[PDB]
């Protein structure tokens, strides 16, 4: 079976997102939960009491390498979680984490939730290819919180049913490089002011939540939902299902740059089609322009942590 | 438009319990988040970015009438995951909800359940709101977990078992009716067995957290399951069945777990517990007594 293995499980967003892979995972799969915690073999044990189709283990400590055995998905978001420096702490979890996957797992869809996903997946990549195991085919900076929080405020502002609201977004994860493609939402029109506010919005989102809890945590539940969404499509794919797009952050043909996030058809090999970003507007390609820089130098940011 | 409320909505169980909720309450719903931790508004506005036609709010401070405004259910997730600390969160937050909408369905989550159901029981009476029809205590983790080890030992598919669970939510008041397992027989070896696992489970999840905590991602999953069990059943859906602990006939106990068809107000039918085995017999009589001293220890907290 399927098998998915998610480090990082003992944070708020691992437990998460641990919860909705063990409900939602097809009938058959496996699921394996790593942490440094020692509560982690305990939260496997805890979600292990649903009766899903779904074996699940969990493992502490230092080694991550009992739970990659097998994996053909792995989804990492250990580390710091942000709260709209972060790259001072997380750079090492994600290298020490990448490298173990490129031993035990090299062939396996490898998705980075740590943040910050612009530069932590030029970190994963630049392991990947000091192994010699790099396939850009399978490595994903995940993105989905993004399309999410631009589906909900869209169909807020709109009138329109949530569930039926799909934006694309591109470019990168975080700032001025959040680029929701509103021009594109079929049936819908937006005037010049809804979109400069909306992207603002968008692009600012989780300074929302971190207000409302007074500074005392992040967005931790629906970065479990945006990581099972992008989980569960990644596995849909795996199975061979047709059809499945999602936008997310990958290496790319690099006209804008080496990374670049953009709607993905995906299939058994990962990737299968990297999708042309489309018509853009006025306010679109001047965003676009504007965040190059901005994108380059994150990339670069974790290229020369590992060279 | 059904409105659930959650109160205890920012521990580890009524987060998750309030994650499922908002992905799975029927499009036009309504959740409501309260707890005495300040977090709890951004607990909501985190869960509020998750694309589902389900408006969600959240409330901290004493006062959770916010969140009980205009609520059809109330799940009751507050205090620790011991009894002096849970038994007055349940009497504060049961007076709350007698007084701002006393026509809820209550399911109580909050520990131990065959205590603190009756805590609430005569809260409400206190008030004079009492309906016994629409006052539950949360048993469904034992369901759940009967469910998934029936189905690793027979072999079969786990969503596919269901294992009547009768009596209360603790120890040996715990009765899995094995014997009524559709298509399945158990030797007397395996019901022992599985009662025993059954009835200890939650301490196998302590000591796999190595003492670092206790079972809430299990438990927001099974109290996820029986709010949307009671908000399609105050929708008008018929066959709706769930084991629960409410106060019924008195056969037993004032408080006893037993299949129950839900309507649109609460209990509709109070289900026989069938025909029991000899094992599923003598546990029924010898769990009696200490059932009915975890009923008067709840009663007495209030009287």
């Amino acid at each position: 079976g399927m098998k998915v293995a998610v480090l990082g499980a003992a944070g708020g967003i691992g437990q998460a997102l641990a919860l909705l892979l063990k409900t939602q995972l097809p009938s058959g799969s496996e699921l394996s939960l790593y942490d440094i915690a020692p509560v982690t073999p305990g939260v496997a044990v805890d979600l292990s009491h649903i009766p899903t189709a779904v074996k699940i283990k969990g493992f502490s400590g230092e080694d991550a390498t009992p739970a990659l055995e097998g994996a053909d998905v792995v989804l990492i978001s250990a580390g710091v979680a942000r709260k709209p420096d972060l790259f001072n702490v997380n750079a090492g979890i994600v290298k020490n984490l990448v490298q173990q996957v490129a031993k035990t797992c090299p062939k396996a869809c490898i998705g980075i939730i740590t943040n910050p996903v612009n530069t932590t997946v030029a970190i994963a990549a630049e392991v990947l290819k000091k192994a010699g195991v790099y396939d850009k085919n399978k490595l994903f900076g995940v993105t989905t919180l993004d399309i999410i929080r631009s589906n909900t405020f869209v169909a807020e502002l709109k009138g329109k049913q949530p569930g039926e609201v799909e934006v694309p977004v591109i470019g990168g994860h975080s700032g001025v490089t959040i680029l929701p493609l509103l021009s594109q939402v079929p049936g819908v029109s937006f005037t010049e002011q809804e979109v400069a506010d909306l992207t603002k919005r968008i692009q600012n989102a989780g300074t929302e939540v971190v207000e409302a809890k007074a500074g005392g945590g992040s967005a931790t539940l629906s970065m479990g939902q945006a990581a099972a969404r992008f989980g569960l499509s990644l596995v849909r794919a795996l199975q061979g299902e047709q059809g499945v797009v999602e936008c997310a952050y990958v290496e790319g043909d690099g006209q804008y740059a080496r990374f670049f996030s953009q709607p993905l058809l995906l299939g058994k090999n990962g990737v299968e089609e990297r999708k042309s970003i489309g018509t853009l507007s006025a306010f679109e390609q001047n965003a676009l322009e504007g965040m190059l820089d901005t994108l380059k130098k994150d990339i670069a940011l974790g290229e020369e942590f590992v060279n």
